[PDB]
DNA sequence: GAAAAGAAGCTTTGCTTAATAATCCATATGGTTATAATGGGAGCTGTCACGGATGCAGG
């Protein structure tokens, strides 16, 4: 479903915070024109606010959870050291 | 083949918020006090065993 075109946003997301490149992501319409010229596709056609807004809200609370949980993998050497000085 | 219906793509718009005028207030700085006002205080008090460096002295 959109599942998957939401999986295709948030890692080319992790790859695009990760490679030192942050201010792109944080505004929105700029970002949007960044994805719409790499070529990401929802239903045959580009990305619109108000398309982005449903795709990002017409969505499963699971599904989410499998989200975060994929973007977390990526940043794996960060959250060793985050909670290897946590372990109270 | 019609017809409701929902998205693509424009707009507004009530709300926010960041930039900036205004103001006030902490802060520094200096001055200025004209009778006379003349040597401190805790110091621990019940180690101790060695040891080397002064230290003093007579031959």
């Amino acid at each position: 479903k959109n599942i998957d075109t939401v999986r295709e946003i948030i890692t080319v997301a992790s790859i695009l915070i990760k490679f030192s490149r942050e201010d792109i992501v944080e505004n929105r319409a700029n970002f949007i024109a960044f994805l719409n010229e790499i070529g990401v596709t929802h239903e045959g056609r580009k990305l619109n606010q108000n398309s982005f807004r449903k795709i990002v809200s017409e969505l499963t609370q699971e599904d989410k959870k499998t989200l975060i949980d994929e973007f977390n993998e990526g940043f794996e050497g960060v959250y060793r050291y985050l909670e290897m000085y946590t372990n109270k």
